[PDB]
């Protein structure tokens, strides 16, 4: 993996938050139900610190990988090793008690994860159970599903109590029209004020070569509509990539997708104020 390069231009503001990454420590096996660990080298704190230093990332949200299913051990241990800069997004479900939630909060947990696509630990059918607890704890929920099913999920997404983020540019694998009912439904969800939209992992859904114009088209529209509701992430360590040859340059990728925002004020929001609001972080 590439862990150094030329800095993003313009440079990230102090306090910049990577809202989308996974991290891996030795001694935390993959669990049945998931994809298994990243074949190697194990992408851990040392490698990610290098990435942070390259990009100018100051704060990181470390999210539970599918590899670990419902066992939060690795993620929590990564946050602890990373120290002040890191917070966790973990797995909860209907078995998670109030006391469990306080343990997770004290250990730096700021949210829970729903992953409806293959490999995910908790799919959309458990949304209400995750949401009721997250809301009670004043957490957020990261929600990832095939965006082309948005209209089917609309009634349940409307009922979400918590702050939440729609992962990875919505993963609209087939695209979406910028003025169709899908876009209309998404903007109405955003208007309510409890939904953020994530610019991370564009290459996991684009059917185009760089500069990923298909995803750019609708991402520009969403960011223009609601610049105080966009967040950004690396998608490090890019688990869907298997060969050195296809591994993205994280600084260039950042410049590209941040370039889809409407102006410089929106770029600062996307990197600092917006994630501070989504995750309820102390202000920089």
């Amino acid at each position: 993996r590439k862990l150094s390069g030329t800095a993003p231009n313009p440079a990230f503001p102090r306090g910049a938050v990577d809202t989308q990454m996974h991290m891996y420590l030795p001694g935390y096996p993959a669990l049945p139900g998931g994809p298994g660990l990243p074949p190697g080298a194990l992408p851990g704190p040392e490698d990610y610190r290098r990435l942070m230093q390259w990009l100018g990332i100051d704060r990181v949200i470390i999210t539970q990988g599918n590899a670990h299913q419902r066992d939060n051990g690795n993620t929590l241990a990564c946050v602890a090793e990373m120290g002040e800069a890191a917070h966790a997004v973990v797995i909860i479900d209907a078995t998670t008690t109030e006391k469990d939630m306080e343990k997770l909060t004290a250990a730096g947990t700021v949210g829970a994860r729903i992953m409806d696509l293959p490999g995910g630990a908790v799919n959309l059918s458990e949304l209400d159970a995750v949401d009721e607890r997250a809301h009670a704890a004043d957490w957020m929920v990261a929600v990832q599903f095939d965006g082309n099913g948005l209209l089917d999920h609309l009634p349940r997404l409307q009922k979400i109590r918590s702050r939440w983020v729609f992962d990875h540019h919505g993963k609209f694998f087939k695209g979406i029209r910028t003025d169709g009912p899908e876009m209309a439904a998404l903007l109405k969800l955003i208007d309510r004020g409890n939904l953020w939209f994530k610019f991370a992992g564009v290459y996991e859904s684009s059917r185009k070569s760089w500069p990923y114009a298909d995803v750019a088209a609708f991402s520009r529209v969403i960011a223009a509509h609601a610049p105080e509701r966009i967040v950004w992430g690396t998608n490090w360590p890019h688990n869907s990539v298997r060969e050195t040859a296809a591994y993205p340059d994280d600084a260039r990728l950042a410049e590209l997708t941040l370039g889809w925002l409407p102006d410089e004020a929106a770029r600062h929001r996307a990197l600092v104020e917006n994630p501070e609001a989504l995750f309820k972080l102390s202000p920089v």
